[PDB]
């Protein structure tokens, strides 16, 4: 709840506004980088899915010879289901990329509106920066008339030409005195505007980081959901292997590849006929 | 029960030849199991090395933005995921070793079994040699009786009858001997085949139970890593919860803050 942005963005240069504003704009970078990360994760998931699909094809094309042969269909169906799980994660990640891209383009809208809203604080910054430089110029000019006043005074000059040098110091004093009052006015305006705007930026940054973590939340949800499905494919495979018993494998081999039930007949002595 | 004994006889008696070659096909099932685990490990390693590459790319994103520190959470979690899949690769490579060790010791027991029931192979060669010779003598003895009938219907000499009778007598003596030798070989084949077909089923039982034990070890290895993968997903969720909005706001403000102190007070200063 603490105002970190208000407390930490002042300094002598009055550049805090600039930093904060461009930091808001850098929030666009993060959205592009996140989408790119999810795209690459989806690439890996699809590579895995396509290879698993190919692994199921090779499982169906194994030799039909032997008692174990029918078990490859249990390998086929499970590998097909596992491959489909990963492809569905790809689809879910791709839907997630779409809503990151959607957030990225509504950032551009809300950044444009913030720019138009902080226009008063932009003025407050450039006026205080201008007056601080103008005050320094009037400070140095005031001192330049002091040195020239005392240069002519200590060396020896007419009281008429000293008095007109004193008036040149008076106008140098008055304008410097006026800039001191102008600084205090611009300083009070800047501090009032910056405190409202530094908080404004922090609030924008909090809304940003909340929405981003919600996307990573949906990222974690899709991965967890598919992870649960993957675990169910493994368990289905386990008990399908349990159901495929040795008894049934021998049963099916004898019934299909058995030569004959009836044993060779008994032949006796035959008459000539 | 006994399916191999009951259902492997037939007229041509291919029973032994089929069951022996089927035992040999048990070696193919072992090779194809190795090829499956190897291909699965290849997929699991490619995935792992891609994830490692993804984990390292997570750190090479922009330093700009309040979100920046969150990338380390991605980096550490994606690294751990990558290592889980490589650990499975190592476990699957240990299975390929025991499958091929089982495959090479199958060759040892199969050649032993061949030498154990070579007598039953002889019994198949014996009954086939005899039944053909029994049919040869059956056709012969009947032809001697056809000649006995042919020469009687036409009429011949009494001494030719003695010659045809003694030829039919020896045709009977051999044909009757082949009937006894068939019944002796049938009682030898059916006795040995029943013992051999039961032996072929018993060794096929020990084959199928051991192959299922290896696939059991396969399912265990995948289940164990799947549990670890689920823990990484939960650790990622936790680390994301720990990386609060407040901690990121504080991170950036103290890193890229322009100054704690507000613009200074400037008053008149006399020369």
């Amino acid at each position: 709840p603490m105002a970190y942005f208000v407390e930490n963005f002042w300094g002598e240069k009055n550049s805090g506004f600039d930093v904060l504003y461009h930091n808001m704009k850098h929030g666009q970078i993060s959205t592009k980088e996140l989408a790119d990360f999810v795209r690459e994760r989806a690439t890996i998931e699809e590579a895995y899915s396509r290879s698993m699909t190919k692994l199921a094809k090779s499982a169906s094309n194994y030799s039909q010879l032997g008692t174990f042969a029918p078990v490859w269909d249990v390998f086929k169906t499970s590998t097909e289901k596992l491959a489909n799980c990963h492809l569905d994660l790809v689809r879910k990640l791709q839907e997630l990329i779409k809503e990151v891209q959607k957030y990225g383009e509504e950032q551009v809208k809300s950044h444009k509106k913030t720019k138009e809203e902080v226009a008063g604080t932009l003025e407050a910054v450039q006026t205080i920066q201008s007056i601080t430089q103008a005050l320094q110029k009037s400070k140095e000019n005031y001192n330049a008339k002091c040195v020239e006043q005392e240069r002519l005074k200590k060396e020896g000059a007419t009281q008429r030409e000293i008095e007109k040098a004193a008036v040149k110091s008076k106008k140098a004093t008055d304008t410097y005195k006026l800039y001191v009052e102008k600084y205090a006015l611009a300083k009070a305006d800047f501090e009032q505007k910056m405190t409202e705007t530094a908080q404004k930026f922090q609030d924008i940054e909090e809304t940003h980081l909340i929405h981003i973590k919600e996307i990573i939340g949906s990222l974690s949800n899709a991965i967890k959901e598919i992870h649960l499905q993957i675990g169910q494919v493994h368990e289905e495979f386990i008990n399908n292997m349990a159901n495929t018993t040795v008894e049934s494998l021998i049963q099916k081999f004898a019934e299909s590849k058995g030569t004959g039930k009836e044993r060779p007949g008994l032949i006796e002595f035959e008459e000539c006929d």
